[PDB]
């Protein structure tokens, strides 16, 4: 038994999916281009039927923290070395796999990026950056990436975060936890449902973590003057979750809120579990049901470091209309 839902491709299914992604990579200039963004969800209809059935059904299940698809082939020789920075990470060897991620994602929802993260790319990169080992972003290594709701600070945060493992030779675990409903007392639960918490943008939205405009103003506003929000929403018997283990704080001087958040931190720490994304595995983490992070690891810096492609997915792009930054697919 697992807290996520898992699908394993047969070799024939995996080869068919790879061939579809390869054909897309031949026919379109880039994954993030307007043309492929529009076409991917319809092209995805040509993926193996058993996979389409899994994605359609598993998304509607009440319980999973993630949907995990195993068994996509990745040839390290074709892939080439792990890039030294996300800027240079759109390598030809990784290009078909980026298209593949986009196709799988298009079965689940509308993909988007952030003006203030990796130059507004929709398909982004997770890899260790030398000098960045002890940061709070996904290019860390030696310091554990603490558990978080992705883009907790924002009302426009993803419903699902997709991760495709290009390589992970040493088996470094992603971490996950759901709401600790078996342990939260009613009074604590009640407080977590009230708008008594602060949650600021994480460091990935800082200018220092993009390349050499206006959307950074909103990040500054969210950091300097966060509005109180709830941590839990929806059904008390199955809440949705919005929290950042580093950055969540109580509203100013609200000691009851503080106690509830402290209790939540302890209970999530105690229930955190591991999911290892081996080479070729894809996970779609349910960003309303679960927090996620990544274990500490010693980076290699020898060309074979752990490397993921990543994508944000919303069920409804129109929900973020306000934040459409001169187009609907890059937000700020
Ligand atoms: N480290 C914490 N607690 N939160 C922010 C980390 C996020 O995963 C961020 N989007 C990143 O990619 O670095
Ligand atoms: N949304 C679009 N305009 N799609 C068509 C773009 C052309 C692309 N090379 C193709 O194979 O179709
Ligand atoms: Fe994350």
């Amino acid at each position: 038994v697992r807290p996520w839902s898992e699908f394993r491709l047969t070799p024939a299914e995996a080869a068919a999916a790879a061939a579809l992604a390869a054909r897309c990579a031949q026919r379109y200039d880039e994954t993030d281009g307007p043309e492929f963004l529009l076409d991917a969800p319809v092209i995805a209809h040509e993926l193996p039927r058993r996979l389409r059935t899994f994605m359609a059904r598993a998304r509607l299940d009440a319980w999973p923290h993630a949907l995990v698809v195993r068994g996509n082939p990745v040839d390290d020789a074709a892939l080439g070395s792990t890039p030294v920075h996300w800027r240079t990470a759109r390598t030809p060897g990784s290009r078909p796999l980026s298209f593949l991620l986009m196709l799988y994602a298009g079965l689940l929802g509308d993909v988007f990026g952030w003006a203030t993260q990796q130059d507004g790319r929709v398909v982004t990169d997770v890899l260790p950056i030398k000098g960045g080992e002890h940061t709070l972003v996904s290019s860390s290594s030696r310091q554990e990436l603490g558990w978080h709701t992705e883009d907790a600070f924002s009302p426009y945060r993803a419903d699902y975060v997709g991760l495709l493992s290009l390589r992970n030779p040493d088996g470094v675990a992603t971490t996950l936890a759901g709401v600790p409903l078996d342990d939260l007392d009613e009074r604590t639960l009640d407080v977590l449902f009230q708008e008594r918490f602060l949650i600021r943008p994480d460091d990935s939205h800082l200018q220092v973590n993009n390349s050499t405009r206006v959307e950074f103003e909103g990040i500054a506003q969210a950091a300097d003057r966060p509005e109180p929000v709830a941590i839990l929403t929806g059904h008390r018997a199955a809440p949705h979750l919005r929290v950042d283990g580093d950055f969540s704080a109580p509203a100013e001087g609200d000691e009851e809120a503080a106690a509830a958040l402290g209790t939540l931190r302890k209970l999530i720490d105690a229930s955190l579990y591991e999911l290892v994304l081996d080479q070729g595995d894809v996970a779609f983490i349910d960003n309303r049901r679960a927090v996620h992070g990544r274990r500490a690891f010693q980076p290699r810096y020898d060309g074979r470091d752990r490397w993921l492609k990543r994508i944000n997915i919303t069920r409804d792009l129109h929900r973020s209309r306000k934040a459409w930054a001169g187009d609907s697919r890059v937000l700020g």
